[PDB]
């Protein structure tokens, strides 16, 4: 499996066959983005998960 | 598996084998840290994974 | 003015004149924790700041 | 004093007499977007820091 990772696309660990995508603003100043490679997504981030290759972009 | 995850203890899902925790400081004010269960460790990060019960505490 | 830092105590500059403290989870796994000198805080933070020596604990 | 914050041009609190701009990546999958208006930088980010309208595109 491949995944974007912030402007590169890695290829993930054999135990990770997702790719994730998320992102969030704690603050109006600050913005947080997780990208890259994982394992199965909580059930309350289902459609942050997907599983084939660069579906994360 | 069960990790540590912030106070609670959880059980991971089927597909992450590994605890994991880690801390950084992006700025002097600020403290993130990572902690629960998750998939295998970088290779560069090879300490931050274990994988037995609540080994991440 | 002095604020608590993540465990150290440090003094302002002199344009900043809160100190603040607030913590949260952007994700389930990360927490973040925000601590130290400050300028002023949004209308709906003005709790989470305040103007007096190591006020922020 | 106006600052761009996260794609909107936001008017500065008076005791914020600075607009900031930095990014990085905390860990590999992570990455921390820091933009709006701002007190004084630490002296090591004094780039990252700027009085002027809109400077810190």
């Amino acid at each position: 499996l491949k995944c974007y990772q912030h402007g590169k696309v890695v290829t993930c660990h054999r135990d990770m066959k997702f790719c994730y995508h998320n992102a969030g603003m704690p603050f109006r100043n600050l913005k947080l983005i997780l990208q890259g490679c994982s394992s199965s997504c909580s059930e309350t981030e289902n459609n942050k998960c997907c599983s084939t290759d660069r579906c994360n972009k």
